């Protein structure tokens, strides 16, 4: 089969090429966005492979189908940029990667948390230019503090495993407690208790109507002064405006956000400069092993479709 | 008593002041180094408090004694900068902080490791200026890799507890294996096995004659290509010249060093990260250092026995 | 007419839009490179507007022609990426911008030079994080030193006007000396005198066979220790390998290079030397981007009306 | 003689050492501030050498005299930190460096201006990590624009010579028109005309009562949108609060400030969010200008030691 890959970054290319050694697809890599105008560049391909900024609205899907495309493979878990009803009407198959390597994501969240804690991002800015002053870099010992994890799916549990290794007291919130978390000694609590008791908070939950702007003024109001917050889940779990205010106020001691590529809204520049704030550009799954799993699943998804096999990751 | 504090940083001042609420010493804070020339500034103080760059050689200690100083308190574990024989001969007491909060230090080492792994230091340099490109930032999943910890004192064990939590296989080397490590499932091995098997290596051992330049060309020779190395122990455990060559060579994938408080105190070219002896720099760990320091001095003042007395 | 613009940056778009207020073309902006695969995106346009990385080799031009494109407008002076013989054979017109605003380019070069001299790039890295240490930032007073300019076209003369304002002794080398330079008090000299007498050197000349690798080991050998070199002209005027060696050697005190897109063949010498790269930024001013857009749209307007276009390459 | 140097930075040490090769003083370098508590460190020296943050109030001078000091040398032009009456009463001599190389200062101002114009400081941040994007880096061609220089002393004239070289239309304000400026073609105007006509404005004037907060809300109000402003003179010529507000509302396009050691975050936010550049009192920081300062300083002290007359004696 022939596959056109849109929004291609060098790391996308590297792992798709590597994995394709087991599949033998003809791969065509485009660095630009799939849009209604660029969809004609998929001519001669049975499949396209897209990511979060690509446009999968109806007019694009119509243009793909006119050019003979049959299959759309999201190299990601999110699918809000694809009109699935239109895809279904047009006869197009849509597949996705059901979830990222949960350990890669959790380990990114701990990496953000420790970089923020010990100001290692600031330290490097100093030491790369041979300034070894430690003023302002003082952090906190994690051992013995309380961590709150919101969401105990596979990612959140991977996070809790790590936090346990740091010797922290483990609190969680989730509507549905997970057995794996309870073996780690995690105490499920309600959100108000999690807010009020947690030295560090990390979000590992899907965005739903119920938890949209879950971290808002009232939430921050209840947190400890100097609380550390990391969000590697969707940006909308947090009310930006309330966060900035709580930063200025000094309720939030540190904030780390892995900012999704279609959620970016110089708030970034100011907050990064003036506060212990760290943005990363949707980097939580960016490891060799996790990018390999994404590629594997993507090309295995397409292989299924081509052979008429059942594809567990089919959205339509 | 009155205490002159040399080489004072704002964080030193903050925790000494906080802790001094339990002691009531009169504190005099100087931001400059103790040297033979500045020793005279301590006149009227019974005690000085110094750190790793302050000069405690004989001629400085002679000056301190002439100006009435009786006690020297190192707000640190190392004491290489103080001439203990000269101190003893002059009748000066020297006290120190026996060890740092081992969790603070291990936590810094894991911080360095994850910062290097995920290139978060490089990410921030982009994103503070709203560049969200991820090119060049790819890391590795730690889960299921092998970590090698060299030295299993309290710090090394603290490190192993954290590495366990990441789901890593745990190897260690130490002449004298520790019971606490064994409970974590650590497998003690010899240095060659540690080098060859480890995805990440972290040093948590004192500098001795025998392990001076422990990580040299022959060591790097045996390591995996792309190995990650973090050194929060003394810089001399590593042969700099061999490290640089193994970096250029691409044997070493990433190198983090918490460079001693003046041990020559690069970052441009490779995945290399220096921090300026920052491994004990947390509120809790600085509080313990100040507590112990002022308690050490309180002991001396009252003639009590001081477990942290060097002389 | 309808114009498809490839490799579009925001600044490209801004000035094309502004200028197009006088022309009324229908503009279609693409942020991606023109290649054989993307050429089909130009279908419905009589013209494409490209820059230095876009592919104008024969296969791409064949595809443009099949999609009804007649005109190719380079928003730049270089045309190395376009197969002009193939264009001519296929009947496609190629137009370009003959030169950039010479003052924009000279002014960039002096900017590089003073940024390097006073280490203002390094100062900002410190002061943006409230570090006001000045260690390592010491420069030199320009007044009374000697500047050497290689190439006295419009850009080099613009540069010499500026350097005159700094109160420098002005030397220049060009195979055709310019009368315009003499007013400024410039002394034309041979290369060996320029190399040996100059505290700062700046290149402002086209790349020719004669001056390919003009700054090589033998050149550096003759220069003062600590010499400052700025190159806003083509990268091949300099033998890279000899420059790096002369940097490590400490013959060259500072090096600035405005590195062209297709000459991009950084971290270590940026790190460990007073070296500064900019990304082919010398024409990046509002006025100069305006001129490029004016000329581009005027070039296309000529072609559409059958008028003679002075900037036609074929 | 033996000389104790306070507030010593690396470059102070380098040039004093260099220049001292022809004087042979015994030099003692201290990196810390002279205060009443550290004055005792000068014991055994006949002279101290101080800079702008060192404390020369009476209680310090009393302590210096008690320790055998006779001479105080300021390696700078300002002497606000020294009590000259008390020095005179105690019998201490005070010398200074009468002015800095005006070209070094003007050149730093132009360096600031062009760095800001072409965003070269932002460029370098990108390119040192191989990012060659030019988005946001667009500047303006200087040729044919209008420059306003406020103050036409030696520094200001040095600046006008450079700006003439850029082919700019030259406006100035100064109570006293300078001949040297007029021969450059400068048109003297009043401040309101300068503000309204100038694309770039550079301050080169001493701080006086009448020009304290000279650049305030009313000034900014009258300037062109996107104006570029550079201040290598004293910080108080500008009303910081009004400048920030004019930055946010986008009246000021770029702002450069060379920030004095005794006049220092607002720094971080503005540096991040706007085309703002601070330098740390770097305007005299060249080899030539630091050499002159050290020469004059050691020559001042040599004069004193030999009883000669010292043109730079304050006391
Ligand atoms: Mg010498």
């Amino acid at each position: 089969m022939k596959l056109a890959v849109y929004s291609t970054k060098q790391y996308d290319k590297k792992y798709l090429q590597q994995v394709n050694e087991s599949f033998g697809f003809e791969l065509e890599f485009f660095d630009f966005l799939l849009t209604e105008k660029t969809a004609k560049t998929a001519n001669g391909c049975e499949a396209v492979c897209i990511f979060v900024n690509d446009d999968g609205s109806r007019p694009v899907l119509e243009e793909l189908k006119k050019h003979g495309v049959k299959y759309i493979a999201l190299r990601c878990a999110g699918f809000n940029n694809v009109d699935l009803d239109a895809a279904k009407e047009l006869g197009l198959k849509v597949v996705r990667v059901p979830a990222y390597d949960p350990e890669a994501v959790a380990e990114h969240a701990i990496g953000m948390m420790m970089t923020l804690n010990r100001r290692i991002h600031r330290a490097y800015q100093r030491t790369r230019d041979a300034n070894f002053s430690l003023e302002g870099l003082t952090g906190f010992t994690m051992y013995g503090k309380t961590a709150g994890v919101i969401g105990t799916g596979k990612i959140g549990v991977a996070m809790l495993r790590i936090l346990k290794g740091f010797g922290m007291r483990l609190l969680a919130f989730d509507p549905y407690p997970s057995a794996a978390a309870l073996e780690l000694g995690v105490e499920y609590v309600d959100l108000p208790t999690l807010f009020s008791e947690s030295d560090v908070i990390s979000l590992h939950c899907p965005l739903t109507p119920e938890n949209y702007h879950l971290l808002n003024e009232a939430a921050f109001d209840q947190m400890k002064n100097g609380v550390m917050i990391v969000n590697t889940s969707r940006g909308a779990l947090i009310d930006s405006q309330a966060a900035i205010e709580a930063l200025k106020n000094q309720k939030i001691g540190s904030l780390g956000m892995d900012v999704y590529e279609n959620e970016r809204d110089d708030v970034f520049r100011r907050l990064s400069a003036c506060h212990n704030v760290l943005f990363t550009g949707h980097q939580a799954f960016l490891t060799a092993e996790a990018l390999t799993s994404i590629s594997q699943t993507t090309l295995q998804n397409l292989s299924n479709l081509e052979k008429g096999e059942t594809c567990p990751n089919e959205l339509v």
